[PDB]
C-alpha cells in the first residue's frame, strides 16, 4: 500500500494548496493595503497627495481576489483536454510549473515595488487552484481501489479546510503575517508545490487512463501491481473492460453539443442554480473578508476570531463527512439554506444594534460561525453530489465542466463586489444574502428532485 498512500499524499498536497490558497488573502489585507498605499506613492511621487485615493485601492484588492476567481474561471475549460491528453501525473507536474511561477511571481512582489505582479501571480495561482481541483479528485478515484472510495473521497474536502485553516494562523501578526514578511504566505505556496514535485514522479501511473485511453495493457498491469500488490490483478482489469466497453457504447457529449440538447436542459438549470446556490450565499465573503468583518463588527481581535471561523468550519467539515451517509440529500441543502439565511439575519440585526449594546460583538462572533456551519452541512458538499448522480455515464463530464465556470463566474461576482456592496449598504449587507438564500431555498424546496437511493432511471422519470 505504500506507493497507495504516497499518491493519495500528493493528491493530498494539492488540495492543500488549493485551500491555502483560498485563504491566505484574509489575515493579510490591512498590511497589503498599506503597501499597496506606499508604492503608489513612490510611483507619483510630486503630485501625490500623500495617500491614495480609496477607490483605487479597493478596486486594486478587490481585483487582487477576483483575479483568483477568473483563472478558476479559465481553468475550467481546460480541465478535460489536457487531461485525456497528457495523463494524470504529466498533468499535474506541468500544472505544478504553474504553480511555482505563481507563487514566485506573488512572493516577489514587494521587492519589486510593483503590484501588477502580485494580481498576475493570483491569476497564476487561480488557474493552479482550478486545475489541481480538476485532477485531483479524478487521480484518487482512479488509484483509489474498489472500496476505498468513500473513505479517499472526502479527503479532498478535509484537505482543502485543513489548508484554509493553515493559512488562516499563518497570518497573525506575531507570525508570519505582518508588514516585513507578508510575502512569506504568499511566497509559502512555492514550497509544497515543490515537494509534490519531486515526489510525483516515482508515484504510479492512474490505470483507468493508461488503459482505457492510452490503450496499453500491460503498463496498467504494472501499475496495478505497484498499487494494491496483488500477485495477479486479472479481475480489476477484466472489471476495466466493461467500463472501457461502457463508455465506447456512450461517448460523452461535447460542451455545445450539450448545452444544444433539448433533453438535457432541465437537468442542467438545476447543477447550475445549485451552484449558484452555492455561491451567491456569500461564504466566500466569509472566507476573504472576515477579518474586515469581524473588524466592523466591533470584535475585540478580528484575527482570532477569523481562526475560530476556520476551525468551525473544519469540524463541521467532519461532521457532514458523518452526516451526509445518512440524511439525505434534498434535505441537507434545504436545511442548510435555511440556517444560513435566519443566521445572516442575526448577523444583520446584531451589526445594525451594535451601539446600543456593545456585547452584541459576541453575537456577531457567533453568527458567523452558525453561518459557516451552516454552509458546511447542507450547501458545501451537496450540490457536487446532486450534480454527479443527476446525469448519465456519459453526459456528465461536460455538465461538469459548466458547473465548475458557474461555481467560479459566481465566485468571482462575490469576490470581486462584496467590498462595494459593503460600503454601499452597511450593516443590511447580509440581509441581501438572506433574501438570496431565501431565494434559492424556495426555489430549491420545489424543484429540485432526491437522488440518494435513487436510479438516474427514476430520476429522469421524475423530470418528466
Ligand atoms: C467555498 C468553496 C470551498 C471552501 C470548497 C467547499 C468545500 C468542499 C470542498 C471539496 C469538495 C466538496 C466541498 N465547497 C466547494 O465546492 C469548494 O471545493 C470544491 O468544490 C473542490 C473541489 C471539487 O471536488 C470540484 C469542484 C472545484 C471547483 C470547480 C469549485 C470549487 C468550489 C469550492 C468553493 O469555492
Ligand atoms: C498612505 O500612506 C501615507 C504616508 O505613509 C499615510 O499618511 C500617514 O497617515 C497617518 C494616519 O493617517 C498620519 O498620521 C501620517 O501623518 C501620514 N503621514 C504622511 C507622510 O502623510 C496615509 O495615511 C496612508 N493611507 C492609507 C489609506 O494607507
Amino acid at each position: 500500500t505504500g506507493t497507495l498512500v504516497l499518491a493519495v499524499f500528493s493528491a493530498v498536497l494539492g488540495s492543500l494548496q488549493f485551500g491555502y490558497n483560498i485563504g491566505v488573502i484574509n489575515a493579510p489585507q490591512k498590511v497589503i493595503e498599506q503597501s499597496y498605499n506606499e508604492t503608489w506613492l513612490g510611483r507619483q511621487g510630486p503630485e501625490g497627495p500623500s495617500s491614495i485615493p480609496p477607490g483605487t485601492l479597493t478596486t486594486l484588492w478587490a481585483l487582487s481576489v477576483a483575479i483568483f476567481s477568473v483563472g478558476g474561471m479559465i481553468s475550467s475549460f481546460l480541465i478535460g483536454i489536457i487531461s485525456q491528453w497528457l495523463g494524470r501525473k504529466r498533468a499535474m507536474l506541468v500544472n505544478n510549473v504553474l504553480a511555482v511561477l505563481g507563487g514566485s511571481l506573488m512572493g516577489l512582489a514587494n521587492a519589486a515595488a510593483s503590484y501588477e505582479m502580485l494580481i498576475l501571480g493570483r491569476f497564476l495561482i487561480g488557474a493552479y487552484s482550478g486545475l489541481t481541483s480538476g485532477l485531483v479528485p479524478m487521480y484518487v478515484g482512479e488509484i483509489a481501489p474498489t472500496h476505498l472510495r468513500g473513505a479517499l473521497g472526502t479527503l479532498n474536502q478535509l484537505a482543502i479546510v485543513i489548508g484554509i485553516l493553515i493559512a488562516q494562523v499563518l497570518g497573525l501578526e506575531s507570525l508570519l503575517g505582518t508588514a516585513s514578511l507578508w510575502p512569506l504566505l504568499l511566497g509559502l505556496t512555492v514550497l509544497p508545490a515543490l515537494l509534490q514535485l519531486v515526489l510525483l514522479p516515482f508515484c504510479p501511473e492512474s490505470p483507468r487512463y493508461l488503459y482505457i485511453i492510452q490503450n496499453l495493457e500491460g503498463p496498467a498491469r504494472k501499475s496495478l501491481k505497484r498499487l494494491t500488490g496483488w500477485a495477479d490483478v486479472s479481475g480489476v482489469l477484466a472489471e476495466l473492460k466493461d467500463e472501457k466497453r461502457k463508455l465506447e457504447r456512450e461517448r460523452p457529449l461535447s460542451l455545445l453539443q450539450l448545452l444544444g440538447s433539448r433533453t438535457h436542459r432541465q437537468p442542467l438549470i438545476i447543477a447550475v442554480v445549485l451552484q449558484l446556490s452555492q455561491q451567491l450565499s456569500g461564504i466566500n465573503a466569509v472566507f476573504y473578508y472576515s477579518t474586515s468583518i469581524f473588524e466592523t463588527a466591533g470584535v475585540g481581535q478580528p484575527a482570532y476570531a477569523t481562526i475560530g471561523a476556520g476551525v468551525v468550519n473544519t469540524v463541521f467539515t467532519l461532521v457532514s463527512v458523518l452526516l451526509v451517509e445518512r440524511a439525505g440529500r434534498r434535505t441537507l441543502h434545504l436545511l442548510g439554506l435555511a440556517g444560513m439565511c435566519g443566521c445572516a439575519i442575526l448577523m444583520t440585526v446584531a451589526l445594525l444594534l451594535l451601539e446600543r449594546v456593545p456585547a452584541m460583538s459576541y453575537v456577531s462572533i457567533v453568527a458567523i460561525f452558525g453561518f459557516v456551519a451552516f454552509f458546511e452541512i447542507g450547501p458545501g458538499p451537496i450540490p457536487w453530489f446532486i450534480v454527479a448522480e443527476l446525469f448519465s455515464q456519459g453526459p456528465r463530464p461536460a455538465a461538469m465542466a459548466v458547473a465548475g465556470f458557474s461555481n467560479w463566474t459566481s465566485n468571482f461576482i462575490i469576490g470581486m463586489g462584496f467590498q462595494y456592496v459593503a460600503e454601499a449598504m452597511g450593516p443590511y449587507v447580509f440581509l441581501l444574502f438572506a433574501v438570496l438564500l431565501l431565494g434559492f431555498f424556495i426555489f430549491t424546496f420545489l424543484r429540485v428532485p432526491e437522488t440518494r437511493g435513487r436510479t438516474f432511471d427514476q430520476i429522469s422519470a421524475a423530470f418528466h
